[PDB]
């Protein structure tokens, strides 16, 4: 009942509910990706869904990437079938889910018989970055977050621009609004470290929105 | 009746997957593993991290597992990818060289799983009379020159090989790493694999050498 799958997505909610699960000494036996073809999927994130492998390969864990069509309903039958081929007794995401997919990803858990673990903006983010992550804004679609933030890591500085966004705008901290994605480059779990050798931003003025794209990045030795 | 292929993206992995499928069994999953030893006699390295463009073209889930290279790691590297999956065998190419089926059939044993294994120039006509669209990127054998890394193994070049394996005794299907190859596409793929970008690597210290695919893009078929 310790043999769990964790819902990896790539940024920090997912490597922090990965964090949790070793700490709290459970057996993530997978890291489990769905790559959805259609960039709407209401249910997964396409945001990195690439760049997961060089996470794993940092991790030293097993990954199971499930390709799906991204189809509102089709897609929790598709994760379904992809975890029912695991040996599991239950399965972590992160807690900043919405119902959504709280309540999807709960569901395709009871059908399988499987448990469902899912672990103040503030002090999560300053948690974060009290446990060594480096996090990396990987998308902006904001008012208050330009351009310049794509790319930047987040620290402590970064953290404190947020906090007066977040007054000046309602920019959420953790980007609960969805004001933002990010990329976990590195943390105490990796065995390495992950290091962007190029990478590029689009960007989209119709909605003041952009992306930074990853297009070539490596492992470095940590010791 | 469950299994799952052992898929490093050359011709063999995906005859073995070809061969899985059209035998009634249940490819529930595609295993990748992926080494940092650039020369381990275990595992073919280059490309490797491709596999994940081919698996989204047959729609098969990928398993992708890690290890360092160090031969006294290859068994436990492969049996704890292995040992999590719903799976009653596993399949794998039918030109394994004997240091690699070994390694195979002691993991297998060691978990109770079953190992299912499928003339050169026979073999390889039948691939390209199956469809097979296939990439060489890799070459390691006298008689084998830079030129060949990007070319696209039909049949012209087949006879090549034949041609190559009388003068050289180059070995027409590559065994023993004399050549490693990419499948662009086959019958099971939905898509087409196009490759946008690549970097040839030659090695003069040995006479060998990769091609990197660098980019590439499914297409519609
Ligand atoms: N593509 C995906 N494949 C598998 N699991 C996913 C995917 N996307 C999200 N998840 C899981 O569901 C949770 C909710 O993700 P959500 O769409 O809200 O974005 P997020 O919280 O920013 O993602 P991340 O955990 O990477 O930070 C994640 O914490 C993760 O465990
Ligand atoms: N990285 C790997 N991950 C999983 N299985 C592998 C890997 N490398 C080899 N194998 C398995 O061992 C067999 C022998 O590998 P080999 O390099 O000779 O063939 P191949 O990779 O399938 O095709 P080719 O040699 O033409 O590139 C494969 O058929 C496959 O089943």
């Amino acid at each position: 009942l310790a043999d769990v799958a964790v819902l990896y997505s790539g940024g920090k909610d997912s490597n922090y509910a990965l964090y949790w699960a070793i700490k709290n000494r459970f057996s993530v036996k997978f890291l489990v990706t769905m790559v959805s073809e259609n960039e709407e999927s209401y249910m997964y994130h396409t945001i990195n869904a690439n760049l997961t492998d060089l996470q794993a390969r940092a991790l030293g864990i097993p990954l199971v990437k499930g390709f799906t069509q991204g189809e509102k309903e089709k897609e929790v039958e598709d994760l379904k079938r992809v975890l029912s081929g695991l040996k599991i007794q239950g399965i972590v995401a992160g807690a900043l889910a919405s119902k959504y997919q709280r309540k999807r990803i709960e569901k395709v858990a009871k059908e399988l018989g499987l448990e469902v673990y899912t672990p103040d903006a503030k002090e999560y983010m300053r948690e974060l970055l009290n446990l060594g992550f480096k996090i990396m804004v990987v998308g902006v679609s904001a008012y208050g977050l330009d351009e310049s933030w794509l790319g930047r890591i987040l620290d402590e500085s970064a953290l404190e621009e947020l906090i007066t966004l977040n007054e000046k705008y309602k920019v959420h901290v953790a980007g609960e609004g969805g004001e933002f994605e990010t990329f976990v480059l590195d943390m105490p779990l990796f065995k390495y470290k992950i290091v962007v050798d190029k990478a590029k931003k689009v960007w989209e003025p119709c909605t003041s929105s952009g992306k930074l794209i990853i297009e070539e990045a490596h492992l470095e030795s940590k010791l």
